[PDB]
């Protein structure tokens, strides 16, 4: 059992409210 | 069992409310 | 058992409310 | 059991309120 | 059981309020 | 616009690999 | 726009590897 | 825009490796 | 924009390794 | 923009290693 993972960015959330408008953006390139 | 994964971005959510308008955007390129 | 995965973006959700209008957009290119 | 992980950035959250507009951005490159 | 992790940056949060607009940004490179 | 939701459990995922065998189980009752 | 939500449990994930076998279980009751 | 949420438990994750077997359990009651 | 949230417990994570077996449990009651 | 939050407990983490088995437990009551 082997895994090779190239460069990355990791995040996580939960969010709740009366009004939600989180902005999440990313434009990564190979 | 082997896996090779190129560069990536990972996120996760759950969200709830009276009004939901999260913006999620991404335009990655090979 | 082998897998090769090129560059990618991954997200996940569940969302619920009185009014839902999440925006999800992406325009990735090979 | 072996894993190789290239350079990365990791964050995590939960957030809630009356109005949510967190900005999360990243544009990492291989 | 072996893991090799390249250079990285790690952070964590929870945040809540009436108005949330945290900015989180990063543009790391391989 | 009104919604009434009784007690519940919520989860979400994405998963991938060479071999996948996640177990998800639940037996809730009214 | 009004929502009423009874008692609940919320979680979220993404997971990946060579072998995946997460266990997720719940048996909530009304 | 109004929301009423009863007692709850919230968590979030991302996890990855060669072998994954997280256990997540909950049996909440109304 | 108004939100009312009853008593709760909040946590967050990211975790990774060769072998993952975190235990997360909760049995809250209304 | 108004929020009312009842009594709560908040924690956060990130954890990683060769073997992970954190225990997180809670059984709060309304």
């Amino acid at each position: 059992a082997t895994q090779r993972l190239a460069n990355f960015l990791v995040h996580s959330s939960n969010n709740f409210g009366a009004i939600l408008s989180p902005t999440n953006v990313g434009s990564n390139t190979y």
